[PDB]
C-alpha cells in the first residue's frame, strides 16, 4: 500500500513536498571590529573570517545588505583589557563607534551587539572574576551599563551571551529606564560549555581561558535544563531565544520551537565552521554541500535565525 | 515587560523572524485541455484563465516549467459525453493525448491528472447516476480504469476528486496491478460541497448538475468528519491529501497538517479566483496583493502544494 | 467496513450529524455614524453598506434588534481631523452622541465602540505619529481617555483595534478607575496587516494611508505570534479576543479556540465582503450561498461572534 | 528567586544532577573487511580507520570486546563486483567468512551485518539499476537472500541500510521462513541523502555513483517524512531503528525516541569523523574533547546505540 | 512479526538496549553526627548504619569522596532537647561544627544539611508544638534561622524535610538576605506520613513520636496532591525536589519527572533499607541483588539523586 | 495564599478528599496446591504462607470467599517433573483436580490458574529447554494445551506468567477453538527478572534454575519496553494485564493504567512479603501498618487487582 519513494521519484515531486527551505532572511553575520583604520585581518583558525576596522566594517556591511543579509552581530575588540571590564560601557569604544558608523552608512541593516565581558577582561571569562568566582549579580550590573551604551550608540538589538542568571530581566529593565524599550533583546538562553568554541578565542584575541566556564555555561549532557533556562528568559522579556552551539544541539532547537512559540535563534560556532573548512582542505568533503546542508538541518530543527560565519557565502549561493 | 512590536520595528527584523514564506515550489497549475488544434479560449468567469488545445497546451507548459512551476493538474474535456462515461478510460481520449505530448515535450514537469466522471457524463456529476443516485462502487470501477489509462500514457500522479468511498484504495490497487506502483496518488480527501465552484463549471462545459453533490461532497459545517475522511485515505495509500476549497477552509488545513504527518494540499478554487478578479476590476482591492497574500495564508495554515489559477502570475512575481 | 457517505445519503441524516450551525446570536453589525441629520450614504466600495446620521442610526438599530441582532460596533466619523486625535475623547463627538441616542431608544442592544485614532488623525494610522513613528505608549494614553468617554456615554463594550502593545491592560485599568469595571473589552488580539481592508478606508473617509501599518499590525505569514499576542491580551484582562481578518485566517481562529477557552470573535472585513459583491454582480457566484456559507466556515473554525456587514442580510435569512 | 547557576557552582553538584551520561554499552564499532590474509590499510579520508583481512579482523574484535564494546557492524568488500550483485548472498563471500570466524573467536560479541548492494555492484548504488532506475522490489529480493545468508553464517543482527521500500518486512519474513526468528533487524529507518558521507566511499572502494541516491534516500529538509518512515518499519518488525547521519540530525533522533517506544540508533558518519580529525590536526579543536562531547550530544538527544568509528578510542577513555 | 525476546537473546544486546543505568553520581550518603570524640555507634534497627563523632565523620567522608560519592546529608544529634528547638540555629552545635570540620578536610564534597526540628524538640515532631498543634508559620521562622546558620557554617545545600507550608520560599528569602543566594535548596516536596520511618527514630535518638505527623505529612493514598505540593515548591525557588519514601512511591517519582523538568531526588528510607537487611539475614533474599536492583528501579522511575544508607556499599559495587 | 495543610488539619477533612482507598475487591489470593490428603506445610521463607492439599485447599477457599475475597490464583505442584512438562496439561493433574473441587465447593469464587512450565520441568524454567535455550514457540504449544485443560476443568481465568512471545495470542486462539471464548486471560504482560522472587521458589519446590530467565523476563532498567510488551498483549486479546513485581515497579503500573484503558494488575511478590515479615519480626517495622500501606501505594499507582499473600490478613483488616 505504502511506498514513500513515490514522493522521491523525481526532483519535481521532491521539490513540491520539501518541508523546509533556507533563505537569506535566515542568516545573521558576525562582525569582528578592531581599533585602527583601513585594515582587515584573516583569522587563523577561521579561514574566511576576518577582523575589520570600522571603516572596513562599513564597507563589508554595504556588501552584506546588497547580497540580502538582514542583520549582523557586532563583536568589539578593545585595545586594552581591564579587570573591571569598564571599557564595555565606554561610549567611545570601538564597538560603540562601529555601531554609529554602520547605522549611518547602512541604516536599514539590523545591528545586533554582543553583550559579555570576555573581550574586555584579562581572565577569559564572560563576567567579573573575584576570588576565582565569576560574580553573577555584579556582572549583570556592568552588562546593564554596557547594553544601555549600545542602545545610545544606536544598536538595534542586544545579544547577551554571558549566561549569567537573570541578566535578561535586569538588562531589559535598564533599556526601558533609558528610553530604550524598543531595542530588542536576543538572549543566549541555552548556551552550553562546549569544546566547539576553539577557533573563536584567537579571533578576538581574548585572554587565556584560565579554567572552564562550566560554573555558568550549561552542561552539554542536559536537556530539561534548557527548557528551564529558556522559559526563565522569555518570562524576563527576551524577544528571541538562542541555542549555542547548533550543529550537534539540534534536539535543543527542536524542543525550544515546540514549547515556547517565540522566535528561535541558533549559533554556527567557530568549531563547526572551522571543522568543515579543514576537512574540505584535505579533499575529504564538499565545502559547499556540507556548509549549506548543515544550515538546512538547522532550519529543519526549527531555527528561525542563524548566526553563521558562512552567512556571506550562503547569501551568494542563494542569490 | 513584553512588547511584540519590537519584532516589527523594522523590515530587517520582520524579515528575520517571519514564520513562513511562499515559494515557486508550492505551486501547481491547473491546465484545461480541449479537442482541436492551435486554439485558446478564455473562461468567462475566470479572467486570465483559458482552455487549451494539445498543441497550445504543450507550449504553455514549456513556459510554465521555465518559470519554475514544478507540476500541473491535467483537466480533460471530452468531445462527447456518455452516461457510462467510458471515454474517461479511452487510450486516445483528448486527456490521454495531452499526457503523452506533455511528458515528451517537458519530461521534467510532474503531471498530475484529474480523476472524476464529471466532464465525461451528461448529468454533470462525478460518478455514475442510476435513478437519481450517484453510484459509489460502480463509479469507482470506472475510476480505476481511468487512473490506469492515465498512468499508461505517462502520468506521474492521479488526483481523484470524486469523493467516492474507498476510491483511493481501489485505484491504488488497480495501479499496482498494472505495474504502476511508482505512480503516486493525490487524494481530494476532504472536498466539500461549496458554492465557491461557480466559475469552474463553465470552464469545462459542465452538464445538468441536477440536484446537488451533497451526498458525497462534505457538509461545510463539519471538521471532525474531515479527520475521519483523511485518515481513511492515508490508510488507503494516498501519497498526498488535499482540502477543497481553500481560502475559507484553512482551519481544516491546519488540522490536517497537525495530525497526519503526510504532505498536505489545498485548492485556490475558481470562486476564490474570480472574486479577486472582480473586486480588483472595480478598484476596491489590489489584485496582486490580495492574490499573493491569500497564497501566503495558505502557507501559514500548513499547505505544501497549492493548486491555483494564479500559479503563473505568482511564479513571475516570485521570480 | 467504513462508508462515510452513509451519513450523507439524505438531508435528514445530514441534518442530524451536522457539527456546526450559524445563528443570529453569532452576528454583530458595524455602524458608521456621521455628523448631520436625516441622511444615509451608500458606501462606494461596499455595496449595501452605509454611513448613518445618529437619528438614522437609531432607526437602523431598531430594525436590527427586531431582526434578532444582539449587538453592533460603532464607528465615529468626525467632521475635523487633528494630529493629536483629541476628538476621540470629546464627550460631544458624533460617536459619544450616537452611543447616547442609541442606548436610549434600543437599550437592550449591546453597543460595542471602536477604539483607534484612525478616523480622528490625518495620517491614516491607528495611533499618534511623530517623526514617521506610530507612538505606542503615547497612543494608549489617548486610547484610555477615549475608552473612558465611551463608557461615560454608556458604551456596553469597547473594542480596541489599534494593535498597540499593552493597550488592553491600560484601558482596562482606566475603566476600573472611573467606575467602569463592568464595561467589557473586545480586543483585536491578532489583527494582521492585510490587503483586505481596501473598501473600508473610503467608508469612513479616513486620511490617506501614508505608509503601511506593518510596524504594529501583524505579519500575515505568522501564526505562533498570534498565540503570543492573544495570551498577552487575555492576561491583561480582555473579555473576548478577535482575529482580523477572518475568511483567509480561519487557522488563526481555530488555534485561538483550542488554546485559550475565552470567547473568540472574528471580522468579516470589507474586502471579503466587497469581494463577494463584485463577483456576484458579474454572475460568477451566488451572493446568498457564498455569503452565508463563508459565515458557516467561520463558525466551524471556532468563532463565537462575527463582525459582518452582511449581518442584517443574514438575520433576515435566518428569520 | 530562581538561579540555575546554583546547580553549576560545583563539580559535585554538577555530577549529581547531570541528566545523561555516555557508557561503553552505547557503542558499536564498524568493521571493514577485505579479502586476503594478514593485512591492514588505513583509510585515506578516515585517519585511524582501517580495512582488515579476516585474520586481522578477528584479532581486532578480541581487543574490542576486551575493552567492553558489545557489538560490531560487519561491512563487506567483495573481490569482484557485478550488476546483479549476487556475491552479496554467497555463502563463501568474504563477509560471510568474517561472520563465521568472528562468532567463533569472540562468540560474546553481538555481530550486526550491513545489508545493501552498494559494495557488490558497479553502479555504486544500494540497489539494482535497470535503466537509470534503482529498482525497489527487485533489489529487496536480493536483500532477503543476503540477510538469510548472513544469518546462516551466525549473524546476530542485520542492518538494512538500503532505504528500499518494504525491505524490513520482506527480510523479516525471509529470515523467519528459514528458521531465523531469533535474528533481529536493525533498520536504517531514516537515512538521508547527505554530503556527510564523503570519506566512507573510499573506505570500501565505491563505484560510479552515477546520479544520486535522492530517489530512495531522504531529503535532509524533512522531519515529518522521518516519522512516516520509522512508523512504517516498526510496523514491519524492526527490532531497532536508526537515524543517519547523526550529529546534524539530533532533532530527528529526539523525535524518534519521543514517539515510538523502540530502541533508537544513530550514526556518527564518516564525514563527521574526518571533520574532527582534520580540525584537530590543525590545532583548532581538541580532538578527544570534541569527539567525546559529540557522542554525549547524541546521548542527550535520545540515542541508545552509537555506530561510531571512535568506538575504540571511547571505550578506552570510558575505561 | 514482533518478538521482543530478540532484544534479550544475549547479554550484549541486553547491554546495548538497556534504558537506564545507576552510577555513583546518583548517590547521596546520610551522616548522623553526635557530640563526643573518637567514637562511632552501630544503629540497632539499621545494621551497617552508624552515628559518627565529627572527627569520625571527617574520616568517613574522606573514604566516601575517594569511593566516588559526591555529596552527603548531615543530621545533627544534639545533647539537649528543648521545646523551642533553638539549638537548631546555634552556630556552636554539633551540626554546624561538623559542617565546618567536613568542608575543611574534604572541601570538594557537596554537604547537604537536614532542616527540621525533630532531633531538637522533645515531642517527636518536625515543628514547634503548642497546644497539640504543630505550628506552621512559627516553625518556618526557626527553620529560616536554622538554614542561615548552616550556610554561615559553610553548608552547600539545605534540605528542609519538615513538610511545613511555604517554608521553601521563606528559607530561600532568608538565605538571600544573608548573602547566601548561592546555597541551594533540596526540598522534601512530596513527603508522606509512612510506616517506613521506623528504624530512623532510634537512629538519632529522637523523642517519642507522640501522635502521627499526618497533619502536615502527606496521605500515602494521594497522588494529585503530590503535583500540587511540588509545583508550589518549584514556584517558591526549590532547586531540586524530592519524594519520600521511595521504593513504594515510584509512581510519584515518575510523575514529578514528566511534569516539572527540575532535578528530582528520592529517599531510600530506613524501612526499605532495614527491610532488605532482615530478610537477607534469614537467607530469604540476596542483600546485594535486592539493594542494587531497587536502586535501579528508582533510576528507571526518573530519580536523579538518591539518598541511600547503602550509598557506600553501592559505590564499592560500582567501583 | 496556598496552604495544602488545610486539607490535613483534621481526620474528617483528610477522609473526605483522600484520592484512593483499598477494598476487599482489590485482592486475589495465591493458593499453592500439592498432592496428598489433609495436610498443610508453611513455607520457610514465607511465614504465614502454606501449601495445601486439595481437601485443605477447598476449605481454605470457603474461608476466603466468606471474608469477601473475590478471586484466587491456583498454583500447581506436580508429583513428578519432566523435560517435556506434559503433566501441565494432564486432565488428572493435581492442579486440575483442585480446579474441579474448588469450583464445586465455592462456585462463586473466580478461579484464576497459573500458566507456566516452571513447576512441571526439572530445569526450573518457565519454558522448554533444548540446548541451554528456553524455546519460545515450542513452549507456547504446551501452554495452550495447559490453558485448555484448565478451562476444561472449570477455570474462570488463566494467567500466563511465562513471558513467552505471542503466548497470549496462541492461548486465546486455543481457548476459543475448544469453546472457551468465555474464559478470560490475565497476562503477565510485564514480568521482570527480579531478585524479589527468592522465597517463592521453595514454595513450590523449584529446580536447577540453571542460568537465568533474563532471555524472556524483562530487564528491570527498562520502562519503554514495558509499554511495547503490554500493547502487544492487549492487541492479542488479554482481558487484563499485570506488572511483576509490584512495590518497586509502581512507575510501570502508573504508566500502564495511564495509557491502555484496560484493567491493570500488580503482584506483591514473595520477596516483598518476606521482607516485611523479617523486619517486623525484629520490631523495626509495624507489620500490619507496612503491609496495608504498601497495598495502598499499589492502589495509588493505578492497580485494580492485587495478587498478595497478605490477602486474607487484609480482608479481615478491611472487614
Ligand atoms: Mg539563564
Ligand atoms: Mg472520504
Ligand atoms: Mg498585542
Ligand atoms: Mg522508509
Ligand atoms: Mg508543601
Ligand atoms: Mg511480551
Amino acid at each position: 500500500v505504502h511506498r514513500p519513494r513515490r514522493l522521491r521519484r523525481t526532483a519535481a515531486l521532491r521539490n513540491l513536498v520539501q518541508e523546509n527551505t533556507l533563505t537569506v532572511n535566515d542568516l545573521v553575520f558576525p562582525l569582528f571590529v578592531m581599533p585602527g583604520t583601513n585594515a582587515v585581518e584573516e583569522v587563523s583558525s577561521m579561514p574566511g573570517s576576518f577582523r575589520f576596522t570600522i571603516d572596513r566594517a562599513v564597507e563589508e556591511c554595504k556588501e552584506l545588505y546588497d547580497l540580502g543579509i538582514q542583520g549582523i552581530d557586532l563583536f568589539g575588540i578593545p585595545e586594552q583589557k581591564t579587570e573591571d571590564g569598564s571599557e564595555a560601557y565606554n561610549d567611545n569604544g570601538i564597538l560603540q563607534q562601529a555601531i554609529r558608523a554602520i547605522k549611518k552608512a547602512v541604516p536599514e541593516l539590523c545591528i545586533m551587539t554582543d553583550v559579555a565581558l570576555d573581550p574586555f577582561t584579562p581572565f577569559g571569562h564572560d563576567g567579573l572574576v573575584k576570588d576565582g568566582i565569576i560574580l553573577n549579580d555584579e556582572t549583570v550590573e556592568v552588562l546593564q551599563k554596557m547594553a544601555v551604551s549600545h542602545a545610545e550608540a544606536g544598536a538595534d538589538f542586544v545579544s547577551p551571551s554571558d549566561m549569567m542568571d537573570g541578566r535578561i530581566g535586569a538588562i531589559r529593565e535598564a533599556l526601558d529606564e533609558t528610553d530604550h524599550s524598543d531595542v530588542g533583546i536576543l538572549s543566549y538562553a541555552a548556551k552550553y560549555a562546549s569544546s566547539f568554541y576553539g577557533p573563536f578565542r584567537d579571533a578576538l584575541h581574548s585572554a587565556p581561558q584560565f579554567g572552564d566556564k562550566s560554573t555558568y555555561q550549561m552542561n552539554p549532557a542536559n536537556t530539561e535544563e534548557a527548557m528551564k533556562e529558556v522559559e526563565l528568559d522569555i518570562v524576563e522579556g527576551a524577544d528571541i531565544v538562542m541555542v549555542k552551539p547548533g550543529l550537534a544541539y539540534l534536539d535543543i532547537v527542536w524542543r525550544t520551537k515546540e514549547r515556547f512559540d517565540v522566535p528561535v535563534a541558533i549559533y554556527h560556532v567557530s568549531g563547526e565552521y572551522a571543522m568543515v573548512k579543514a576537512a574540505a582542505a584535505k579533499g575529504w568533503i564538499d565545502e559547499d554541500r556540507v556548509m549549506m546542508e548543515s544550515l538546512l538541518c538547522m532550519k529543519r530543527a526549527g531555527a528561525d535565525i542563524i548566526f553563521t560565519y558562512y552567512a556571506k557565502e550562503a547569501a551568494k549561493k542563494l542569490r
